[PDB]
């Protein structure tokens, strides 16, 4: 099953239904989403008139590394500085949202006194006892009322958390340290709404697994409607991510106008792309230019690379294998062909057209697949058409989707925001670590031409609940985006108790920005720091006490 993210006007229910696509699902009043058969013809999605735009829904990957390093790790309570709370604020009254690979609903530190659970819902996309949510097409819905009896009967079969980073984040924003006092969460009042997404093995490297964009949007659509239901604010914090790219605007979560009301907010990590070399930027100083972009595959089954021209410019590529071999040379046309064909000596096919995704507003970018890759130095020549800047950018799959060693010979590190934090609407956070008094090394940096990641917190080997009743620890932005969600959810109950239409995403970021903390010497904001060091204490001390940022 393939799938594709659909922008929509008019009755398109009734037109996919004639059009024999009949598994889908409209996720707000612009997007739906269908997933179709491998031998799915796509070019029909043109002569659907209630289509304005179709993309294929590409992978996602966790912004979390499991580190196995609880003997040298580091409390929550500690990367969170949330002692200065809790040594009346406890996050109550405001959702939580997980989306992610599920929660270990039986793990003690989500079991309250009473033995009910403190997740308030759980989306199962994969299981099929139960019936889906309403308006969805897959999966099980639970509700806490069913977790109170599967935990009353040691029942841990609704849902499993099978990889365990969906536990992790749990217990960052919501463990009660049951087991061990010392590692409790964020939140102590705070509802968690889970979603566990569909997972796929072996996209481009055997053992790897993703998520797609689809369901991740379907399940953006089940945590707001269940905000909507229960009328209390939502944190949306996102611990899966995209591709990188250099594009900043605003994405297809645009489409949901819920996301732009006061009290719904996202939180994303920055991305873990900041050492992987999966990024080439390159320059041309005139038309008719030729460069060629070195790759180095190691044992990957499949590839794909996207090349975006930040502007205008137009350029053409073509691909060369190790022994020599060339791909069509391709150059822009109007039209919606796939070049297709192998290279015989490799066995490798190759698939390159021309998308055009709804972030770029009509702006072409070039998608490359490689299938039955084979390891070498692989070489994407390109020639420039058209430019004003003459800048470009390229960039490989998240590294945990592909081999250690399938990487660009010529990095650039500048540039790497997983695709959805790219955009102001969210608030990106990085990570820092807190061992080397220095960012991550992994931590993904915002682009020179455009401020990413808004700011930053502590990420590296924090310990927390893990799959089967016990503990371990997780690197990456999406931990740090995890200690930000928590903190923000002590922040927004601080602002209630001394108007909720006034709590967006704007307000929230202002306060982050105001309080966070500026190490000596360095330039801010800079595209690795952002604003500075997540500060719960001095943001609460500018809530209480021009200082805009941008003013």
């Amino acid at each position: 099953e393939k799938s594709y993210c659909i922008i929509y006007q008019g009755d398109i229910e009734s037109a996919l239904q004639e059009n024999g696509i009949n598994r889908y699902m409209v996720l707000n009043s612009q997007l739906a989403v269908i997933y179709v058969p491998v031998d799915f013809d796509e070019t029909i999605l043109n002569n659907i008139i209630q289509v304005a735009w179709w993309e294929e829904s590409e992978p996602m990957s966790s912004l979390i590394e499991i580190t196995n390093n609880v003997n040298n790790g580091e409390t929550i309570t500690t990367a969170a500085e949330t002692d200065y709370i809790y040594e009346d604020i406890t996050g109550r009254g405001i959702l939580l949202a997980v989306i992610d690979s599920g929660i270990d609903y039986l793990h003690p530190d989500f079991i309250n006194d009473d033995g009910t659970s403190k997740v308030l819902y759980l989306w199962d996309q994969e299981a099929n006892t139960n019936p889906p949510p309403e308006g969805f097409i897959f999966g099980s819905e639970f509700t806490r009322s069913q977790l109170n009896i599967a935990i009353n009967r040691n029942d841990g079969s609704l849902s499993q958390d099978n990889i365990g980073t969906g536990t992790l984040v749990s217990g960052i924003l919501a463990g009660n340290g049951r087991i061990n006092s010392q590692y409790r969460g964020i939140t102590t009042e705070s509802d968690l709404i889970v979603v566990k997404l569909k997972s796929y093995t072996d996209t481009y490297y055997a053992g790897r697994i993703n998520y797609s964009v689809s369901d991740f949007l379907a399940a953006i659509t089940y945590v707001t409607n269940i905000a909507r239901t229960e009328n209390k604010p939502l944190i949306i914090n996102l611990t899966i991510g995209v591709k990188s790219s250099a594009v900043a605007t605003t994405s297809i979560l645009d489409t949901f106008n819920i996301l732009s009301s006061a009290g719904v907010v996202v939180v994303s990590g920055a991305g873990n792309q900041g050492n992987t070399d999966i990024h080439y930027s390159g320059r041309f100083s005139s038309v008719g230019e030729v460069q060629d972009v070195i790759i180095q595959d190691g044992d990957d089954y499949a590839l794909d690379i996207t090349l975006n021209t930040n502007g205008p410019d137009k350029v053409g590529a073509q691909i060369i294998s190790p022994s020599g071999e060339v791909s069509h040379d391709i150059r822009y046309s109007p039209d919606f062909y796939i070049y297709r064909g192998k290279f015989n000596l490799e066995n490798t096919t190759y698939a390159m057209r021309f998308i055009y995704p709804y972030i770029t507003s009509g702006k072409e970018n070039l998608e490359i697949r490689l299938r039955d890759i084979k390891p070498g130095v692989w070489i994407l020549r390109l020639t420039s058409e058209l430019i004003i800047s003459g800048e470009y950018d390229i960039y490989l799959p998240n590294k945990n989707l592909i081999a250690p060693d399938t990487r660009f010979l010529d990095p650039d590190s500048v540039a790497t925001i997983t695709m959805y934090a790219a955009s102001d609407d969210v608030i990106t956070v990085g990570t820092f670590n807190n061992k080397t008094d220095s960012m991550w090394i992994g931590s993904s940096k915002g682009p020179i031409r455009g401020i990413k990641p808004d700011i930053v917190a502590s990420g590296v080997d924090i310990i927390s609940t893990y799959k089967n009743g016990t503990y371990n620890t997780g690197t990456g932005t999406g931990v740090s985006s995890s200690i930000v969600t928590g903190v923000l959810a002590l922040l927004m109950e601080y602002l209630e108790k001394q108007p909720r239409l006034s709590l967006f995403t704007q307000v929230l970021k202002t306060y982050l920005i105001l309080g966070a903390t500026k190490l000596e010497i360095y330039t801010y904001p800079n595209v690795s720091q952002g604003y500075g060091i997540l500060n719960l204490k001095n943001t609460i001390q500018q809530i209480a006490n021009h200082h805009h940022h941008h003013h």
